[PDB]
């Protein structure tokens, strides 16, 4: 008993071009502890890098970078080696992602940090290395008193000149991005007005839980709209108008505070995480990093180098946006939708020449039957992404399969969507997602 809808392609109806380096994941600058996790011998973690893309950023950050220390002198405190920068450019070199680096803006000196920035610069180099950040999330220094409760725009911005210049000294070449947190209007702003030649483009931040005193996410407020991350969105595109500056999403996930269990670690963060990839690139994001690492509840990748790492249900959100690949968003506008308002649909034309539509059929409630109109093919197949319920944990395939050891998947259903009278017809299951590939 499907909600019957319409998606209308227009090839002629042009959106922004999803840029091949879209993908990424953010972890912690803590992770820089052990030459061990971004290493060339982690071989594991590298090949699920590989499958979300053959472009990416790897960011690394997060509020442990207020209390990491390089330590070029070196074989809460963690302290970051040589052999680790050595050892994260080999990473880079195995996953061919591009690298945000955090820099010690919270607790460690200029000096520092121009001299972790010259030994990144010198190991790492130009090509590989998108930018350096000076802290993570500065506007929240003062909640676990990283600075006084008075830190604001100016303090930081004064902050930020110093490791700046200090930076440059050592390393003339050396690119950077920020502020690194969410779009607000005392700090984002500001920064990109005041540093708009300094930084390469702007980094913000986004979690769909709001302040702590919103009720409890849910699966279900997840598949909603976030009005506020419209709001935000729009803030940041203003911002690339007035500065030039485009935005990345450096650090995002569902829940924050290492995610909420039966929320973040479920497939329902597949179906947001993939959703949320296509709405940002339709509003002009040049790309996004997901949170994680170790055994967090809304890490994409779970494990560890002796253990191994596996890929957590919202790798697979993820694993379908890789599949789609890269291309030009095309208008694909829903019909008779309304009692199925939580599936949303994108269009592209693929690098390759080849139309591609994903779907994120959220409602949990309402399967769809979606009457596709605007594509000439002979013929088009579908992969789906699935689970047996939308708080699963487990059980999550796309294409028929699992992701296996060290990110390997091919996909083992194969499914055509009937075509008719230049139309064709798709049946999605509540709580369930689509990839179609047009012949
Ligand atoms: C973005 C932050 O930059 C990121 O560090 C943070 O996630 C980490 O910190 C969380 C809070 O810990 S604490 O209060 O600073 O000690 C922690 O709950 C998360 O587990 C941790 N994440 C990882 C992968 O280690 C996130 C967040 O989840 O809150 C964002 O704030």
């Amino acid at each position: 008993s499907p909600v019957r809808v319409g998606l209308s392609v227009d090839a002629s109806a042009l959106g922004h071009t999803i840029p091949p380096d879209y993908t990424g994941l953010s972890y912690e600058q803590a992770q820089m502890a052990n030459p061990n996790y971004f290493s060339g011998a982690n071989t594991q973690l590298a090949g699920f890098l590989r499958t979300l893309g053959r472009q990416g950023v790897l960011r690394i950050g997060g509020n442990t970078s207020e209390y990491t220390f390089w330590n070029r002198h070196a074989k809460a405190r963690e302290v970051i080696t040589p052999e680790a920068v050595n050892n994260l450019s080999e990473f880079l070199d195995k996953t061919g992602w591009k690298l945000i680096y955090g820099l010690n803006l919270g607790k460690g000196t200029p000096e520092n940090a121009a001299d972790e920035a010259a030994y990144v610069m010198e190991t790492i180099g130009a090509d590989r290395l998108l930018a350096f950040q000076l802290g993570n999330e500065p506007d929240l220094f003062y909640r676990n008193g990283i600075r006084p409760a008075s830190y604001d725009f100016a303090a930081y911005a004064g902050d930020w000149q110093r490791f700046f210049t200090a930076i440059r000294k050592r390393v003339p070449n050396a690119p950077f991005a920020g502020p690194d947190t969410a779009y607000n209007t005392k700090w984002l702003v500001p920064f990109a007005d005041k540093f708009k030649h300094d930084v390469k483009f702007i980094s913000s931040h986004y979690y769909a839980e709001g302040p702590p005193t919103d009720p409890s996410m849910t699966i279900e407020r997840l598949m909603k709209p976030n009005p506020r991350l419209l709001g935000e969105t729009a803030g940041l595109k203003q911002v690339e108008a007035d500065t030039g500056l485009p935005f990345r999403l450096t650090e995002t996930n569902s829940c924050y505070q290492g995610g909420k269990q039966g929320v973040s670690d479920t497939f329902a963060a597949a179906l947001w995480a993939g959703d949320l990839m296509y709405q940002q690139a339709a509003a002009g994001s040049t790309g996004i990093n997901f949170h994680g690492g170790g055994y967090g509840w809304y890490t994409p990748v779970a494990g560890t180098p002796e253990d191994g790492f596996i890929a957590r249900p919202e790798y697979y959100g993820m694993l379908l946006f890789a599949q789609a690949g890269a291309g030009q968003l095309l208008g694909a506008k829903l019909t008779d939708n309304s009692a199925a308002p939580l599936l949303t649909a994108y269009a592209l034309r693929g690098t390759d020449g080849r139309t591609r539509i994903a779907l994120f059929n959220k409602n949990l409630d309402a399967d769809v039957e979606v009457a596709i109109s605007g594509v000439a093919s002979p013929s088009g197949t579908v992969l789906r992404l699935e689970a047996p319920r939308a708080d699963d944990t487990t059980d999550v395939t796309f294409g028929g399969a699992p992701v296996g050891a060290s990110g390997s998947w091919s996909p083992l259903v194969q499914e055509y969507v009937p075509g008719h009278s230049g139309q064709f017809v798709l049946h999605m299951r509540k709580a369930s997602g689509a990839l179609l590939e047009f012949a």
